[PDB]
């Protein structure tokens, strides 16, 4: 699995290029893992992925939550893993077919595909949540490897850890902003999804060391 | 909205040459673009305005948004702001995340479309045990415009009753996933048509071809 520094994984969802640059740029020293998403690839381009890898040299998750038919999920990773994303975030609601075809342009290109189970936002709880237990099984028979899960519903998190194994690799977003907290997330999950929290805060490198600092017996 | 012919382009090509040759060679017969990741996540969003400044045609942006309401507010305001007229959502994450993107849509002077069934066999797993509830939310929420499944008319039927004569429905899986352009305009506003139109050998005569199958229909 991924080695992500500190077990904190940046969501720069800023959206303008400087910004986005300066920020991840201020905190590169406690963090070597990025997920990039749409707010800031629809703004800047694909190419944004290039610039951080050039400027940083850290992973790229690519927050594209893949939501499409077959065909379309085919052409939406290769794209991304042309751009240089290490892996891709792919919905799991959408059925088997759907998350097999992300699988397989992620093992002919060499890169990795996490699945999306439960989402960690109030409407989650309308459709997703009564899937998700399924969709976790079905990435494990699929052989999916990487998942992730919601910080703001522990009790979910940890059933979702159970489906999936230990060995599995397992990140967790809604910490901070959200209300979830990073030591008990990480109860469960391998790394933290942390943005604004982060990326707003008036120290982006202080806020960053003082999450580490508070879950520093777990790393 | 007034879609020329109930026809609707998906341009999923990823090159611009391709993309806006093919696209050029059945302007004729279209006033409107369905333009997706796999076209702007290889050539940009800029390629929205190359769309209008070339062809003047309307854009749905299919963008199948499915994030938590903060980041689809983020999504919603880049593509509207790339020039797409509407965007396409997913109704699987909740009636918040929907909300938001009618919120900025609302602020922007847009549409959007919900998509509720999927046309896909994988949408028989989860989506399709979900999609009149998805459908009524729509409606509690006041959404007019829908996306439902042309290989399934009699879902695309029951996702028409939901919604009402009133509501706007456009249907994707039309030619290559199976589907029938006539069966589907039963029911749909418009089909929505991309591979056997743009992998066609000729593009023209595979839309004209499509037209004419639909012409008591229009
Ligand atoms: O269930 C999920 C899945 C996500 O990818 N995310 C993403 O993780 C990040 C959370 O950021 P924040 O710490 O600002 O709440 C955002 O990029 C969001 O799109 C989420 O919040 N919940
Ligand atoms: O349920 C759906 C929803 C879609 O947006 N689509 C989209 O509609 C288009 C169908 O293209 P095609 O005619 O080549 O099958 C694709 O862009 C696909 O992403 C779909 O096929 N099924």
């Amino acid at each position: 699995v991924m080695d992500v520094m500190n077990r904190l994984i940046l969501a720069m969802d800023l959206m303008n290029r400087d910004d986005a640059l300066r920020v991840t740029g201020e905190v590169r020293e406690y963090i070597d893992t990025v997920k990039i998403g749409y707010p800031l690839v629809l703004s800047e381009g694909m190419d944004i992925i290039a610039e951080f890898r050039k400027r940083f040299g850290c992973r790229i998750i690519a927050d594209a939550k893949v939501a499409d038919i077959p065909e379309t999920n085919e052409k939406i990773c290769r794209a991304t893993f042309k751009a240089g994303a290490d892996a891709i975030i792919v919905h799991g609601f959408p059925g088997a077919d759907s998350v097999r075809a992300c699988l397989n342009v992620a093992e002919e290109m060499g890169r990795e595909v996490f699945l999306l189970t439960e989402m960690s936002h109030p409407g989650a709880e309308m459709f997703i949540q009564g899937a998700a237990d399924e969709i976790a099984r079905m990435g494990v028979d699929l052989g999916v490897k990487n998942y992730v899960g919601p910080s703001t519903r522990p009790e979910r998190l940890s059933r979702l850890r159970e489906i999936i194994g230990q060995d599995s690799f397992l990140i967790s977003p809604g910490v901070g902003a959200q209300g979830g907290d990073p030591g008990e997330t990480l109860r469960f999950a391998d790394a933290i999804i942390v943005g604004r929290s982060i990326y707003l805060a008036d120290n982006p490198a202080a806020a960053a060391a003082g999450i580490i600092e508070s879950i520093k017996d777990l790393l």
